[PDB]
């Protein structure tokens, strides 16, 4: 299924008859705080994927990182431009 079928909103203050997709993107945006976490710990762990292609992660294998310290600045960089996020699975 759809981990998130569409991100967009107006603002957060939505004290109005709005649509049921408020509620549907706020639960889904709710992960938003952790996908940051998940960002920081993948700029710098990176993910179990040989075929990884994306510069955004620490294995990367043709590819560059980031430091500690820089990944700090590109993890939120990366959760609200919403990049390629493997993350290490089970
Ligand atoms: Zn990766």
């Amino acid at each position: 299924g759809s981990h998130m079928e569409k991100l967009h909103q107006c603002y957060w203050k939505s004290g109005e008859p709005q649509s049921d997709d408020i509620e549907a993107s706020r639960m889904k945006r709710a992960a938003a705080k952790h996908l940051i976490e998940r960002y920081y710990h993948q700029l710098t762990e990176g993910c179990g994927n040989e075929a990884c292609t994306n510069e955004f992660c620490a294995s990367c294998p043709t590819f560059l990182r980031m430091d500690n310290n820089a990944a700090a600045i590109k993890a939120l960089e990366l959760y609200k431009i919403n990049a390629k996020l493997c993350d290490p699975h089970p």
